[PDB]
């Protein structure tokens, strides 16, 4: 990876790096001048050369041919890919420029939140993206706030005083069509492997909207099963049906979840976690809107799980119609 793209490389005979933009498991994304083009500034993909990435990289770029071609204006916000190449071995995936990562963004605001109107709008620009993934035999399996992008033009910089938040969702390579990819943001039945579609999406955009809403993680865990105990802490006691189908029976007594709460860490998914409603910083109507949308968002059975076409119907909402 280091030695194909450091500022002042040059690729495929024409996008020269003058950037990092961030770094992820897959590999780099690049900030390049595109001289064949004007000078016009673009983002470039790339991929380590390793099976795993490469074969998520063709699929990648299969899933943006579609969607681009599906949607040529980019109405539903998907990142728009101009072309894609292969430079020393390493897939190079060539994108339209965007600004910050809605990650990047708080995090280098000191990890404020973001206001209420932004979120509002926001939410329903990622409610009206993953939809129209899901329209089309999708998955996207890895929503996050590092996937959902600004486009620059959105905001200022000196401190970032974000203006008018249109955003776009990118990153593709663990995308899933219906014939036969998380963190913390992990929907129940993933955790438990109970099987898993569209709807683990949804759970990913309510995971995403609370953090917008506190600007810090509401599921602070890298453990399996204290991420289950804080669900308990949070949302309220996993269904029985989910926790007697479960193969993974190592989590649980019985019906109830096998944790002792008195331990240093059951000390920890208390201080660290209380009821979802108590999370709420105002009680305006607008808070009461969204929080409730969350909930919807946050149920632990994918079926009765409010889909993204209904998400759109919601009241918060209303205030954009
Ligand atoms: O497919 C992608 N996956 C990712 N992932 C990352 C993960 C971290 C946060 C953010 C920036 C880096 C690090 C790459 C998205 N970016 C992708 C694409 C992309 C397209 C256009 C664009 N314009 C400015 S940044 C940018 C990134």
């Amino acid at each position: 990876m280091h030695l194909i793209c450091q500022s002042g490389d040059v690729l495929s005979a024409r996008y020269e790096i003058v950037d990092t933009l961030g770094e992820g498991a897959f590999g780099k994304v690049v900030e390049c001048i595109d001289h064949k083009a004007g000078g016009r500034h673009v983002a470039v993909k790339i991929v380590k050369n390793v099976d795993r990435y490469c074969e998520a990289a063709r699929s990648e770029i299969q899933v943006l041919e579609h969607l681009n071609t599906t949607d040529p204006n980019s109405t539903f916000r998907c990142v728009q890919m101009l072309e894609w190449f292969e430079h020393h071995g390493h897939i190079c995936i060539v994108f339209e420029l965007l600004g910050l990562s809605t990650y990047d963004f708080i995090k280098e605001n000191g990890f404020l939140p973001f206001r209420l109107d932004h979120i509002r709008k926001m939410a329903y620009q990622i409610c009206k993206s993953v939809n129209f993934l899901h329209s089309n035999k999708l998955t996207h399996t890895d929503l996050k706030p590092e996937n959902i992008l600004f486009v620059q033009s959105d905001y200022t910089e000196a401190e970032r005083t974000l203006i008018n938040p249109d955003i776009k969702v990118v990153d593709f390579g663990s995308a899933t069509y219906d014939d036969e990819s998380t963190r913390h943001y992990r929907a129940p039945e993933v955790i438990l492997a109970l099987g898993w579609s569209q709807p683990c999406d949804v759970w990913s955009i309510g995971c995403i909207l609370i953090e917008y809403y506190l600007g810090f993680t509401v599921f602070p865990t890298h453990d399996s099963k204290e991420h289950l105990a804080m669900m308990e802490r949070i949302l309220g006691p996993l269904p029985k049906h989910m926790i007697q189908k479960t193969r993974k029976r190592k989590y649980f007594h019985h019906d109830r979840l096998d944790w002792d709460e008195h331990s240093s860490a059951g000390r920890y998914v208390s201080r660290a976690c209380k009821p979802l409603k108590e999370f709420m910083l105002s009680q305006d109507v607008e808070h009461e809107r969204l929080f409730d949308l969350i909930q919807k968002m946050l149920e632990y059975d994918p079926a009765k799980r409010i889909t993204l076409r209904e998400a759109l119907k919601h009241p918060f909402f209303d205030l954009l119609k």
